[PDB]
């Protein structure tokens, strides 16, 4: 019963548009130095007029406090194969969603909507431990009569210094060719290299150590304009030069950025590991398959052509000095049926490039039993059986698993996927992959889509929405998401518990059993955050 | 707490997705004979995989039962200028909202969404009085085994038998336009004419007695594709030979329709009566304006047109008996201070056609006491001014008026809007006029919209989500809406109280004192409908 309300939220819960006013006139965080943290400003006007609403802080300029506003999304259902108590915004959803975050201060706002703006601090390492407090206050009108209200933060910075987090590395398969689509830009055109650019950048700034490199076009599908950065002609049958120099630019440029590791393509097409790779050249204007769309991944011609490339990929990563902080891939998620198929591609690998060591998605534990990928990076639901095993490994989530499992999607609650780090670390992973970054567009078809409408890559229910992307295509890069916001702070809590010697078997780890089991409670969060931020 | 929940919802609460399910299993109707009535079947699934769900009825026959699907459409925000206690689906809404009907009977349950099929039942002349049961069957799938539930329905029917709507007449100004850009076709194609044909049925089954000529195309913008069914061609420079051949097709195909009366499009351009009509000639494949657009409305140029059209308009009305049968509009919405304009485009029509009565929505009242028009139309916000001098005259709504007003938007409760027709009846209402029937692009501009994402012509909050179409474009012609339909029942209730011979003064419509101030509670309108149906 009051014309506006204000209030301030942790950014671990959702502000649906249906949901009631607060009052939480104050609000108290917890901060290590050389780091960041997040909070909202929610707001519901109470009038049928509609106004403008505008939100700034005072008080916090060392803090270096940056303001976007939390846009919606359409979302058609909830995910499938996940039970209520999993879903966040039970009474809520299907419905209008936060996830978006905008550049923008001043926005509209609309009659009994309910809706927030984002703030991100920067902690900065040279400043006194204690509690900084500061004022963010929110300016509305209410007929022709300005109004304003100021709300108060306060934050206990601690001793706590984040140190640069160390032996785990985060991947994220960012997609060029979605670059491509979204905007309407020639592959590699300067409009896609300061996309790219402003891409990677966002990537390193979340917790991405470690820069993708398209070498080659990742998917089955054929497409017109292919993500290939390994430029490939054929002066004559069967000879290939190589061109190396768009590599050669995003290497050096993801180096500047501040990555060291580096991530290849796979050299054999997926499911089966059955198919070579879809290598194109240059012909006139158009791109074409240098060989046949059915070509197999022991044909003569692929083997000819591997006997040129990997040698020659051999000789750039060792002029560069990229060879030890360079992952490879052969093939993804092989089945146990062509297990054979992989370990002659492996066999040839051998034989071809001796020097090249395999990571590669592989959730059946009789796989890295017998070390044929030399990293193997199981599905988290496979990663307590290659824990009996002890064979140290990455983890992955893609779509699946889901209900008590751990994931990012649109219906995941953000506690339970702030998770994230914690579980990383406690269960003593070597690395993260992902490949829904900016998946953009439409899934297996050279068809751009709408991220700001479409949330699964038009494949719902088999792709879950927000499982493609954690960004969204905004005019000169990516836009962050609350999720993506939220898994970042999952990291720097990951960080947290590096800089600050706490062990994997400490007590206050204990209840994380699994990827599956394990408390999804902000009140967790938040007291062993505290804990650690004390004794420090 | 059960896999599945269906229950029976009557056809005038919405169902929203993240509404409670219920557990209604019986549901008693009451209507009239020669009448159509309506209800809803719901359900909610209450398992995290996808299934699905069959609708059909059983004992139903001699009913014609007709079985929709509920679709949903996405709406941003509410209505401007509405109080909460006015709204509907408060604390479900900004959201998905049920509006578009859908020709399937079948579909996919969602998980713990609260969806619902639309059906209509034809209670027919003959039919014996008393009271009729029938069934609805839900056919659904739980893992792999079949389950399915038997609802009960009642209907109790009065010996009543509805007589066609006398002397009140509806009409709403579909867009042929609207169908040329829509389904891209060439204007007045095979095609367009099959689709226009579609929307004219429709129109008449919903209880729309008049049929829209857009003789000229209405709009003050300039398309390159208009809308203009009157063929003019210029042999000599100002001489307009005219071909009515379209119009005749359309008057033709109407008739058969059941058609009666005919409504002919505007000559003066509106806001101000000052501008003449775009009228266009074609120049081989492209439609050329006559004329400047900064046209005069009182220019030689425009004069000199009129006299020419006028005598040739009345030609075509003798020729096809419409003189006594067609409506005529003069210019839209003229302000208070246009009224001089009005007078003088008014006279110039008496010296030039002194046989034509004149029709416009009128709002001020000084149009009506001075009979600057024949037929006032004024905005039912002006209603009992025009009330209070016993000036008879049609009422009309357009995005406004708002709040406690009867309306027709997407917020508008359905309660409200079913009081349509009464507040028509005991308000001695001439006639209703709609501006928007299937106003489906982009406000003033010849762009096409999406129906099924955008509600408001992309004007909101300008236009209102829900005024600029009730129906919505499926592949072979309108598809229904929950609005369209409690509309249809709501002039079907005109019919009712005309039927049975209830006086606007007897004490049941007591209540209903305004446009703005009568009952809005399903209760009231199933309670009176009891009181005429038991009588008699």
């Amino acid at each position: 019963d009051a014309p506006m309300a204000v209030w301030l939220q942790s950014s671990l819960q959702r502000i649906f548009p249906q949901s009631p006013a607060q009052t939480a006139a104050a609000l108290e965080l917890q901060a290590a130095r050389n780091s960041r943290v997040s909070f909202q400003v929610a707001f519901r006007s109470n009038m049928k007029d509609q106004t403008h609403i505008s939100c700034s802080t005072e008080g916090a300029e060392t803090l270096h406090p940056r303001v976007r506003y939390v846009g919606l999304v359409p979302m058609p259902h909830f995910n499938t194969d996940v039970s209520p108590e999993e879903l966040d915004g039970v009474g809520y959803l299907p419905g209008w969603l936060p996830d978006p975050l905008y550049p923008v201060t001043k926005t509209e706002a609309h009659p009994f909507e309910s809706r927030s703006f984002w703030i991100t601090l920067q902690i900065p390492a040279s400043l006194s431990p204690g509690i900084h407090d500061f004022h963010v206050r929110m300016r509305w009108q209410e007929g022709k009569e300005e109004k304003d209200k100021l709300l108060h933060v306060k934050v206990k910075v601690s001793a706590l210094v984040l140190q640069p987090r160390s032996n785990f590395h985060v991947t994220h398969w960012w997609r060029g060719e979605a670059i491509a689509l979204q905007y309407e830009t020639k592959m590699f055109d300067e409009q896609w290299w300061k996309l790219t650019r402003a891409c990677m950048k966002n990537l390193i700034e979340h917790g991405n150590d470690v820069a993708f490199i398209q070498n080659f076009f990742e998917l089955r599908a054929v497409f017109k304009e292919p993500c290939q950065m390994l430029i490939v002609r054929e002066p004559s049958p069967g000879k290939y030069e190589f061109d190396w120099s768009r590599i050669k630019r995003f290497v050096d440029m993801c180096r500047e950025l501040g990555y060291k590791k580096f991530e290849w393509a796979h050299l054999w097409l997926y499911w089966g590991v059955q198919d070579a790779m879809h290598v194109y050249k240059k012909e006139g204007n158009a791109y074409k398959l240098l060989w046949a769309e059915n070509l197999s991944g022991t044909s003569d011609t692929y083997i000819h052509f591997l006997k040129q490339y990997l040698p020659q990929l051999h000789r750039f990563l060792l002029k560069e000095n990229l060879l030890s902080d360079s992952y490879f891939h052969l093939s993804d998620e092989p089945w146990s049926e062509h297990v054979e198929n992989y370990k002659k591609a492996r066999n040839i690998l051998r034989q071809l490039a001796p020097w090249m060591k395999v990571m590669d998605a592989l959730s059946d534990v009789r796989y890295g039993r017998e070390q044929l990928t030399d990293i193997p990076i199981p599905i988290i639901s496979s990663d307590e059986a290659y824990r009996k095993e002890q064979i140290p490994h990455w983890v992955y989530f893609c779509t699946g698993p889901r209900n008590k499992w751990l994931n990012r999607l649109y219906d995941t609650p953000l506690p339970k996927l702030r998770m994230s780090g914690w579980l990383f670390y406690k269960l003593k992973a070597l690395g993260f992959l992902h490949w829904g970054y900016n998946f953009w567009y439409t899934l297996d078809k050279e068809q751009p889509g709408d991220p700001f409408t479409e949330g699964a890559a038009y494949a719902y229910p088999g792709i879950a929405y927000g499982d493609p992307f954690v960004v969204y295509p905004g005019p000169d890069g990516p836009y962050d998401s609350i999720r993506w916001e939220v898994f970042s702070e999952s990291l720097q809590d990951y960080a947290i518990l590096q800089s600050a010697g706490i062990q994997p078997e400490d007590p206050m780890l204990a209840a994380l059993h699994t990827y599956e089991d394990f408390p999804r409670s902000e009140q967790w969060i938040n007291e062993t955050l505290k804990k650690i931020l004390e004794k420090a």
